[PDB]
DNA sequence: CTAGCGCGCTAG
DNA sequence: CTAGCGCGCTAG
C-alpha cells in the first residue's frame, strides 16, 4: 500500500515494508517489492504512480 | 570536436564552443550543439560517445 | 542472457 | 504536437 504500478500486464502494490531497491533510468523509480513471494520484483513507480508516497522520496533526495 | 553521436541516421560532433543545454533521462546526456546552423540541435551523448570529453563532466557532477 | 517500464526534454 | 536516443538495472 505504499506504491503501485503495472508490469507485463498485471497491477501490483506494496507498502514500505517491502520496498528498498529502487533506481531510475529517467522514468521514475524502478522499485522492487515482490513477485508472488518476496523476490524483490522490480517495477517502475513514478511519483504519480504511488499514492503521494513516492514524490516525497525525491523531495528530500534530488528535491 | 568535444562530443559526437548520431540521430535519425547522421553522425554529428561539436566542441565545447557550442554545447550548453544537456540533460539525461537515463541514457547519457541528451546535449544540444547545432543542427546545420546553430539551433541547439539536441542529441544523446554518452560518456563513451564523446572522446573522453564527457565522462569527466559527470565525474565532478554526479561523480 | 532477454525483454521490460518509461521517460526527458527535444526542436518548428 | 510528434517521434527520437537510449538506457538502467531487472530477475532465474
Amino acid at each position: 500500500a505504499t506504491v503501485k504500478f503495472k508490469y507485463k500486464g498485471e497491477e501490483k502494490q506494496v507498502d514500505i515494508s517491502k520496498i528498498k531497491k529502487v533506481w531510475r533510468v529517467g522514468k521514475m523509480i524502478s522499485f522492487t517489492y515482490d513477485e508472488g513471494g518476496g523476490k524483490t520484483g522490480r517495477g517502475a513507480v513514478s511519483e504519480k504512480d504511488a499514492p503521494k508516497e513516492l514524490l516525497q522520496m525525491l523531495e528530500k533526495q534530488k528535491k
